């Protein structure tokens, strides 16, 4: 009791390099702790768990990433916070994740800026010096035919050169590529009028262009994520609450949601354009800013548990 396994452990990774989640079972409920952060895309959040078990247990090739991912659908329903969540748990920190934007890597010469100029890079330099990461290329359909290429050779071999020829080691990595490829397709169609078989038609002909077998192939799965319902809408509202809750609580106050309240920020907060995006803004604009006047004016004080509800013209603020 008095030395305890975290002490060993931070010991033996400060020397080693290994995280400390890697050397601490937990597999196992792996599902779970995800759900911690992640509201919903169960699909998703199997499909990842299943992959490093396979790892884990010795059942896939040593010479290849912990697993690799093709996360399609819509925006801002779960893909970033999937893989941000993925790294804490696994790596210890959100550092440990690396983010590839292929919008900046589209224009030929792009590949000098993921693996360094010829004789006369980002990605290269970031892995080198954390083995240990969950790495996101985001529009990996943006990319430059040749920046395309180098993805290949990471997931065919588990290993990577740069402009030297030195060799940087991918193989403790979590690779996840993001698309949004037929759901802008989709709102398109909905919103000129056309029947269900043209949109289904031309979303797959669009993603028969982009990703070809042979890339697919290589992949552990692909999934796809689903519009979020009402109900998980609520509960991603009660997570961007949280920080808000703590600051207050500092001076003993309690924000009591009515069920109308909740309601009223998920209505603003979450649309199919920007998925739940819009979520931070919407809270802070509509609940943030006055409450703050009303704490400022006397009106709300230490201790004091406030009632959120909805009448017109926003939230009102009320106590007992
Ligand atoms: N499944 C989810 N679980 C928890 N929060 C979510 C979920 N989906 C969206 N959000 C919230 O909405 C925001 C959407 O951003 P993000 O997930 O980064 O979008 P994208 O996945 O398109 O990059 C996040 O910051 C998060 O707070």
């Amino acid at each position: 009791m008095e030395v305890t396994e975290e002490d060993i452990a931070e010991i033996v990774s400060r020397w080693t390099g290994i995280p400390v989640s890697k050397l601490l079972e937990k597999l196992l409920r792996l599902e779970e702790e995800l759900h911690k952060r992640v509201v919903g895309q169960d699909e998703a959040i199997r499909a990842v768990a299943d992959a490093i078990r396979r790892a884990r247990a010795g059942l896939k090739d040593p010479n290849r990433p912990i697993g690799s991912f093709l996360f399609l659908g819509p925006t801002g329903v779960g893909k970033t916070e999937l893989a941000k969540t993925l790294a804490a748990t696994l790596f210890d920190t959100e550092e440990a994740m690396i983010r590839i934007d292929m919008t900046e890597y589209m224009e030929k010469h792009a590949v000098s800026r993921l693996i360094g100029a010829p004789p006369g890079g980002q990605l290269t330099e970031a892995v080198r010096r954390r083995p240990y990461s969950v790495i996101l290329f985001d529009e990996i359909e943006k990319a430059h035919p040749d920046v395309f290429n180098i993805l290949l050779q990471i997931l065919d071999d588990g290993r990577l050169t740069d402009s030297h020829g030195r060799t940087v080691d991918f193989r403790n990595t979590v690779i996840i590529l993001t698309s949004n490829l037929g759901s802008p397709l989709i709102l398109e169609g909905l919103q000129k009028g056309w029947p269900y078989e043209r949109i289904r038609d031309e979303v797959f002909k669009v993603l028969q262009q982009h990703f070809r077998p042979e890339f697919l192939n290589r992949l552990d799965e692909i999934v796809v994520f689903r519009p979020l319902t009402k109900e998980q809408i609520r509960q991603i509202v009660e997570i961007q609450l949280s920080y808000l809750r703590a600051r207050l609580a500092e001076k003993r106050i309690s924000l009591e949601l009515t069920e109308a309240a909740k309601d009223f920020l998920a209505e603003r907060g979450y649309d199919p354009v920007f998925g739940a995006r819009p979520l931070r803004r919407v809270i802070q604009r509509e609940l943030e800013t006055p409450l703050a006047q009303k704490i400022l004016a006397g009106e709300v004080k230490e201790g004091d548990r406030v009632q959120v509800d909805v009448g017109p013209a926003g939230l009102v603020f009320a106590v007992p």
